[PDB]
């Protein structure tokens, strides 16, 4: 709601070469593949709206990507990736327009190796916030958002295999303990899985601010999949954190949508987020989830 | 019992044929997959490209439709600049001085196909913005300029047929009221639009795929696909001409994806030659992509006015 969060130990504006001078923004986080870094950017003309593809980069440098010419691309809205089974599981959101105006958006699952993703399901219409995590046990745990009634709701549900993806699973998950997130719309981008068998949830999250201002926070939380109940809530970060950059226009002047963490050498972390729908950065921000487990889960294909 | 009504024309189309050549393309950049099922050529910016429907031979709906540019006599290469699509079945078409490309976007539930429907793109070749789709489980669906410069629709429940004024009116109701054209010529075969051109003479002419199911005595069976060609008359919804132009056999050897597909040419579209002769390109066997040679299908209807000279 109106929280106390406005310590950062470092930040910096990523660069995407290969795109014609396009914006990059909402990635996934960073992974690993054959010796080289990766990242999914979605990229779209700064002028333009509702025209994103979302590309594979290879990291070139310091804080510098460049398209993998040999990938091919999808025609999706804020890529993400997570390991499932020891492949990699790849989603984005597809949106359907009717002479040139949204109609319909759902989430589109690829698995595979990083360069050969084959398309296997989708989620439900109208449902961008799915996450997907391989839980201690070996399962598959799902996070699910229901957005489309005028609520704003958080579900969780499992399947053995990740072809098992289904509609029909996806609609019934069961609701999580949502009095936590109060007033704000959103879900995860990355789930981890902890060292405790519980839930690192690196989420976003839409507040209005009263004429009312629209936040997009980046926020944390961890989860119990025993009991469905949710600890720790907690805002990470804010577009003010990240280095100053002109938003798409002026109603996403406070618009952070996270991408996820990654550990650093040094005990602390790197929070990925898209801003202010034209840039991808991080903060350097300490670990989120401390006092429930270490990330055990990894990208490291 | 009730064979289908085609399969008279198509034997004797194989009888009194006339191929002057043929040839199977090659395509280099895909990692040994198989491409088909492609777009007609066009031009643009000096050079010659294709688009084409690229999976592994042994996967099933697993295509992405990639721009290829000529790198010689019958031989292709993913261009590395343009982004891929995640298509089927990927077609071009000039409207009101731009390129409107589609393809068929497939949904899956659990591994499963569950719905397609047809995406619609429109810009210059190397920046393609999506804009449409049409309604679910319709994938034949071809635009064409008319004479008067509206925008033709053929559609596929039976061929339908409907015109907008700009390309941006392109709606799942619009496609969904066109109007049926004249079924009568096609008889009970399946089959939907390709590629649409418009004649000197204002009429349409419709390079088309249209087929059946043959149970065979001891085999197994088959899904014909045959090219077809027909002339529209936009003002009345009148077919002359209906014919078959090409089948599998035509085009050179090549063991289909799966034994049903032994008898599939799913047509692309032609391309007219110096010689007034035309290059008639297809997908053959889901596997390919050829071309034979062939008169020109809409002789004595008109010249092709349209142009993929982007
Ligand atoms: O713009 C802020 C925030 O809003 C949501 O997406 C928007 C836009 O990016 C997208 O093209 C359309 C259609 O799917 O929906 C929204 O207008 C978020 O999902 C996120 O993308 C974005 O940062
Ligand atoms: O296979 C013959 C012919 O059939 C149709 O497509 C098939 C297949 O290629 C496609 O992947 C799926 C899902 O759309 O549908 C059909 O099984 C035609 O549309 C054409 O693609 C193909 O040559």
């Amino acid at each position: 709601a109106k929280e106390a969060f406005e310590k950062i130990y470092g930040k910096a504006i990523l660069s995407f070469d290969g795109v014609n001078g396009y914006d990059v923004y909402n990635c996934s986080i960073p992974f690993t593949y054959d010796g080289k870094t990766y990242i999914f950017g979605r990229v779209e003309k700064k002028d333009e709206w509702v025209h994103s593809n979302s590309i594979l980069f290879e990291k070139v440098g310091e804080n510098r990507y460049r398209r993998h010419p040999a990938s091919i691309t999808y025609n999706l809205e804020n890529p993400f990736v997570v390991k499932i089974h020891g492949e990699m599981v790849f989603g984005g959101t597809h949106v359907t327009k009717n002479g040139g105006k949204v109609s319909d958006y759902r989430c589109e699952f690829y698995h595979g190796t990083p360069f050969n993703l084959k398309y296997f399901s989708s989620g439900p219409s109208k449902m961008k916030d799915i996450r997907l995590v391989e839980l201690a046990d070996g399962k598959i745990g799902i996070f699910t958002h229901f957005r489309t009634e005028g609520s704003c709701l958080t579900g969780f549900t499992t399947i053995d295999k990740v072809e098992d993806l289904t509609v029909e699973v996806i609609n019934s998950a069961k609701l999580i303990n949502h009095r936590p997130f109060g007033d704000a719309w959103g879900g995860p981008s990355q789930v981890y899985l902890l060292s405790s068998g519980l839930l690192g949830c690196i989420s976003h999250h839409g507040y209005l601010l009263d004429i009312q201002l629209r936040i997009y926070a980046c926020t944390s939380f961890v989860f119990d999949p025993a009991t469905y109940e949710v600890y720790n809530f907690k805002i990470i970060g804010t577009k003010g954190c990240f280095p100053p950059c002109e938003p798409k226009l002026p109603h996403l002047a406070d618009c952070a949508f996270v991408s996820g963490i990654e550990m650093r050498n040094d005990g602390k972390c790197n929070l990925y987020s898209g801003i202010g729908d034209v840039a991808e950065g991080y903060i350097v921000i300490d670990y989120p989830f401390e006092g429930y487990g270490k990330i055990v889960s990894d990208v490291a294909f």
